């Protein structure tokens, strides 16, 4: 699969990017970030993390009525580039229309941001795993601000574990998806141990995802996929202007 834009028709910013002037018009926390380029029209430093980190947080308050709170020293998520996957993964478990779903957030990091997305969107239940200490404290502390400890379980997992040792205090059979975006041997290392889980729990969960940073990691995860004999997999393409994206899914059903 191959989208227009190479971002999610459904993206709120797809059609609508943000617009720097009319956020500082209303947020003044963020108005300090905001700087006048050389030609006279609101710009934002992007190489700077204290305005990426104003620009996620405005973004999240203004156009999902969250409040999160961030520290700089942890990776600071693109909001329109993390909205493609809500919407991809929303297509694969065919999102409507009132019957609840399950997800599982490994490495949900500071912002909690595919949990809130997915919760506030579309009313997802989820278990958001962490194993950095920092990251924990500050993604339950996010959920606890936003009123979504009913529907997002933020959970302190070991440094070695994955996806099975998540399932250890839970009692759920189906589980309608996972996503996650892994952490910087290396990147497909990582999802090989997610697709070996995927192998242990075949139906118990009727999506696997991830989200890619390599464009050199595709190819042999596509090819592990198969070797290991997994029925569907399906694979995509994000964007947000320099940033790319490779999302990567897989199921054990017919």
């Amino acid at each position: 699969m191959a989208l227009s834009k190479s971002m999610h028709a459904r993206n709120r910013y797809k059609d609508k990017p943000p617009d720097f002037a009319y956020l500082a018009s209303k947020y003044p926390d963020f108005k300090q970030h905001v700087q006048i380029n050389l030609n006279g029209r609101v710009s934002l430093n992007f190489k700077d993390p204290e305005a990426v980190r104003a620009l996620t947080c405005t973004l999240l308050r203004e156009d999902f009525g969250l409040s999160i709170d961030i520290p700089l020293e942890r990776l600071i998520p693109t909001v329109p580039l993390r909205l493609n996957y809500i919407h991809w993964v929303e297509d694969l478990i065919g999102h409507q229309k009132s019957t609840l779903r399950r997800g599982i957030d490994i490495g949900t990091g500071a912002s909690c941001i595919y949990p809130l997305l997915g919760a506030t969107l579309n009313g997802w239940y989820f278990l958001a795993t962490e194993v950095d200490d920092m990251c924990f404290n500050y993604a339950k502390k996010n959920v606890e601000q936003n009123n979504l400890s009913d529907l997002i379980k933020v959970v302190k997992v070991p440094q070695k574990t994955l996806l099975m040792d998540a399932l250890k205090e839970e009692s759920e059979i189906i589980y309608d998806f996972c996503m996650c975006n892994p952490p910087f041997g290396g990147e497909l290392e990582f999802v090989k141990r997610i697709i070996h889980d995927s192998l242990q729990l075949k139906k118990r969960l009727r999506w696997y995802s991830c989200m890619l940073g390599k464009k050199c990691s595709l190819a042999p995860l596509k090819e592990e996929l198969r070797i290991q004999g997994v029925p569907k997999v399906t694979y995509t393409e994000f964007c947000q202007g320099r940033t790319m994206r490779w999302a990567l899914a897989w199921s054990f059903y017919d």
